[PDB]
């Protein structure tokens, strides 16, 4: 079964859709979700047979001049109801009750827009921010806390682009205009203790503001990579996934070929290139790749509506098997790509504010 284009439309405003993401927590017996960021807009859609895309609810920024970035979803710990968090270029994270899509509640503190968004793999509280203001922060929205802060002299020079957590959620990767990417280690004792102190906070039981980190030296850093800004990183097990306006996914790790990730002292001044996935006409700034839930598979758009999807069920990452999807209609650049769980759907989002339904079939 290969992907087949069954529907597009286009959003009203006519702006690039910056962000998709389906709802991976979606219930048992439910449709499919997902949810769309661009303008200053975010809007939520069911997938249905027939290729339908229905409709469904818009949250809409009261600032006419926000613009959405980015979209994660997550849910509430208590009760299991959905969550969606967006921000963008006014740097305002705000959560979204998907159903009725009130904002619920709203964090302030980056200098400057929010490039992505990223919730915990194992905790659906903790919620990485990474800024314009060259920092990361970690929030828990259980305590509505900042955990910490990532930056300082040693951390990003420049705007900070994306960030993802490894399989544990026991460190994070950054990387951004600075043409670096940084590893930022979690499971730390301070860390550790940070987040702990964070479920603890209660602002009406005690006197204290809640004292966040400031972490400013990453646990390991490279700027051999790239030579561009990195605008995606993600982990696929104890390796990296990053590309930049190169028309190229690298696929490396820290150290040499046999070093333990866990191993690796902040001086390391080596990497590891273990392949390359080349594809065409992607050199322009903010174009993200994605994969499906089980990491069997990787999707990326191109800046005239072409699709490359990766297989990564092979034995080495230089061994993926490439497919590429097209349509007659789809001529827009492709920001973000999103699989349903399953990967039986794939969406994509454009410039023109057009999106496109890819069916399994
Ligand atoms: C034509 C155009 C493009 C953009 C734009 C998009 N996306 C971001 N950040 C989000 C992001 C990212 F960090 C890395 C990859 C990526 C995405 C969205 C799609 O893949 N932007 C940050 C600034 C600034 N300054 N401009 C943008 N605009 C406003 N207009
Ligand atoms: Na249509
Ligand atoms: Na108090």
């Amino acid at each position: 079964y290969s992907f087949k284009c069954v529907n597009s439309l286009k959003e009203d405003h006519n702006q690039p859709l910056f962000g998709v993401q389906f709802n991976w927590h979606s219930k048992e017996g439910d449709p499919l979700v997902f949810a769309t960021v661009g303008s200053n807009r975010v809007t939520l859609y069911e997938c249905h047979s027939q290729g339908e895309i229905r409709l469904l609810q818009s949250y809409v920024d009261a600032d006419a001049d926000e613009n959405f970035y980015t979209c994660a979803w997550t849910y509430d710990s208590n009760t299991s109801h959905p969550l969606l968090a967006v921000a963008g270029s006014r740097g305002i994270i705000r959560i979204i009750n998907p159903i009725t899509m009130q904002c619920i509640k709203h964090y302030v503190g980056h200098g400057n827009a929010i490039n992505e968004l990223k919730f915990h793999p194992r905790d659906p509280n903790l919620l990485l921010s990474v800024s314009k203001d060259h920092a990361l922060r970690l929030w828990n929205i259980q305590t509505d806390t900042l955990v910490a802060i990532f930056g300082g002299v040693e951390g990003h020079r420049d705007e900070v682009l994306s960030a993802d957590y490894d399989l544990l959620g026991e460190k994070i990767m950054s990387c951004g205009m600075d043409h670096s990417l940084k590893l930022w280690r979690i499971n730390s004792k301070r860390m550790m203790n940070a987040i702990k102190e964070s479920y603890d906070y209660n602002p009406n039981k005690t006197n204290r503001p809640f004292i966040s980190q400031k972490i400013h030296f990453p646990d390991f850093s490279t700027r051999d990579i790239h030579r561009n800004y990195v605008d995606c990183v993600r982990w696929l097990g104890d390796l990296i996934l990053s590309k930049s306006c190169e028309n190229a996914i690298v696929c490396w790790k820290p150290g040499k070929m046999e070093d333990d990730i866990d191993k690796i002292k902040p001086s390391e001044s080596n990497v590891t290139i273990l392949g390359r996935f080349d594809y065409s006409q992607c050199d322009i700034w903010y174009m993200r790749f994605s994969m499906d839930f089980w990491q069997k598979m990787l999707a990326l758009g191109n800046q005239v509506g072409k699709l490359y999807v990766w297989d990564l069920e092979v034995e080495d990452p230089h061994k993926a098997k490439c497919t590429t999807l097209t349509h007659h209609k789809c001529g827009a650049a492709i920001r973000q790509t999103s699989f349903s769980r399953d990967s039986s759907i794939l969406i994509a989002v454009c410039d023109d504010a057009s999106i496109w339904r890819w069916d399994r079939l």
